[PDB]
């Protein structure tokens, strides 16, 4: 249950057990009764989402994020035909438009497997609740994610080890980013689209996702040593390119995380000063909350993750 | 110089020769002196862009679209590592954010090849001219395009022939769409982001891109018979799945185009009535103009394209 030594992070309060438990039961019923996601603890994802969205006004708001997070996972369920699989699944998020003949056939494919059932349903709820701007913004962040996956899968098909910055670029896209960027939707307000689009806000979001995603590299490092092949993460890539020992490579990855997290904070503090509108200040706080909550989930989840003996 | 018989389209005026010629010279200088795009007629792309953007206030506005269209092409210059290549090129469009150590190395990669030089420069000009909303919107349409490419490349690696609707879904993404959706930027006004994001506007745009992209399937069909392997387009896919003769499959593809184009028009007429704001009405007209101009460019370009003897 201990943090990575030297990892810069913020502790968080225990997540409201009443909420965790309610999310768990509703998420189990959705998975089983609505989308037949299998022929998985609700508790894991409930602690995750309650911890990451402390400002959600209701469990209904929390369930917007929870179903999308679970659907994200159903999709990870060779890489050779990945680009075709992911494109079709993307249509459950950004709909196909076609003729009266071909539309119904696409429509049937949305029931065809767990990942597409999961997405069609989870997105369905999101689109009813969110503004059209918040929906479009999510589709863009999902198109990023799928691109990230496809870079990673392309490298895996040849065992290619990218340069460190190249791995970092992939991991900018193959990245938690679609989760914190729905903080406004889940918080019951809107960050206006013209403000989301500012270059400074875009930089704040990218840094945040980049830091909180390297958190996962650091906590899941030991588990990934057993993944098929040579599964890439920042320590592994640093070690291989910068020809360092595993230990020093990992410690450097911790320092990289720290600089990304510190830069995220400085960038958010600056935007808060430059543009102190309420929906901006709340969004910035919710992104930091999602980030702190994501570190806490990784830290406490000793079922999935464990630490290397480098200290 | 003849249209596909039975293809529903709108004729267009001859493109202003003064403008075509000016675009050609400036685009040749950009390619040669700014981005070293080779160690290509300016005239082809000039007729293309003047024809597609009759409302551009200046050649500077036209050159925003022209450099992006040319950069798009430099990128098409096995599919196995495609997802890694395209991700890195995407960073020239949607920037990498990283540490003081890794940022400069990424920064150097932007000069490394023609495609990334082309994008970094072309996007550079776009970002200075457009609103932050118009920039974000372009990055999303480019992330769509790259996903489309990667589906197509994944299928090509196994010679997979998708179902027709599946091919159509890919071709929704691997699609001209980033070109007409910058019509406002090129026209010197803005479609507001909240209005762009409406589901009805999203459907109008998708149909338009879907029709004008099947135009390219129909005009480039004969050329593609010679592409390495079995290059997919709508007639080829219809023939193979619906086991039809090449001719009848092509004629059906013409009917599919016609229904997409008619549906695009009905959908735009409806939105124009539901929401008759000026920036909406102008954007709708500019999308139709881009679509009509794209058909005319395909029709007149007998250097790249020619027709099957099916009539
Ligand atoms: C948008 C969502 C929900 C997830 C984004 C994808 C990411 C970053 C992960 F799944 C975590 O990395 P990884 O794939 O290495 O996961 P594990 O280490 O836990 O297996
Ligand atoms: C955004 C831009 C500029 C282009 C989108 C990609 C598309 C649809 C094409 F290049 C045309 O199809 P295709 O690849 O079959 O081109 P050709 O038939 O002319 O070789
Ligand atoms: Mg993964
Ligand atoms: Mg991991
Ligand atoms: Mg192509
Ligand atoms: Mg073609």
């Amino acid at each position: 249950g201990r943090a990575v030594p030297g990892l810069y992070h913020h502790p968080v309060p225990e997540p409201d057990p009443v909420r965790v438990e309610e999310v768990s039961r509703r998420i189990k019923r959705w998975a089983e009764d609505e989308v037949q996601l299998y022929p998985f603890d609700g508790f894991s994802v409930g602690r995750y989402m309650v911890g990451c969205h402390p400002d959600a006004p209701t469990v209904d708001h929390l369930m917007l994020a929870t179903r999308l997070m679970v659907a994200e996972n159903a999709v990870d369920d060779s890489p050779v035909g990945l680009g075709g699989r992911l494109l079709l699944a993307h249509t459950a998020i950004d709909h196909f438009h076609s003729t009266a003949e071909y539309t119904p056939t696409w429509q049937a494919s949305l029931a065809a497997d767990a990942p597409r059932r999961a997405y069609d349903s989870a997105m369905g709820y999101f689109v009813r609740a969110a503004t059209p701007s918040q929906s479009d913004r999510y589709r863009h962040d999902m198109a990023r994610l799928h691109l990230g996956y496809l870079a990673e899968g392309a490298w895996a098909q040849t065992g290619h080890v990218p340069e460190v910055w190249e791995y970092l670029a992939m991991r900018q896209f193959n990245n938690f980013r679609p989760c914190p960027t729905i903080t406004d939707t889940v918080g019951g307000y809107e960050l206006p689209a013209d403000l989301h689009a500012r270059p400074d806000m875009q930089r704040v979001i990218a840094l945040a996702g980049n830091a909180t995603t390297i958190v996962n590299d650091l906590y899941s490092y030991t588990k990934e040593l057993n993944s098929p092949g040579r599964h890439l993460n920042l320590p592994v890539v640093i070690a291989e390119r910068e020809q360092l020992c595993e230990r020093d490579a990992y410690l450097k990855a911790v320092e990289v995380h720290n600089e990304l997290q510190h830069s995220f904070e400085a960038a958010a503090a600056d935007l808060a000063e430059a543009c102190p509108l309420p929906p901006v200040l709340r969004f910035l706080r919710g992104v930091a909350a999602w980030v702190d909550g994501n570190h806490d989930w990784h830290r406490t989840n000793t079922y999935r993750y464990s630490l290397p003996d480098f200290w």
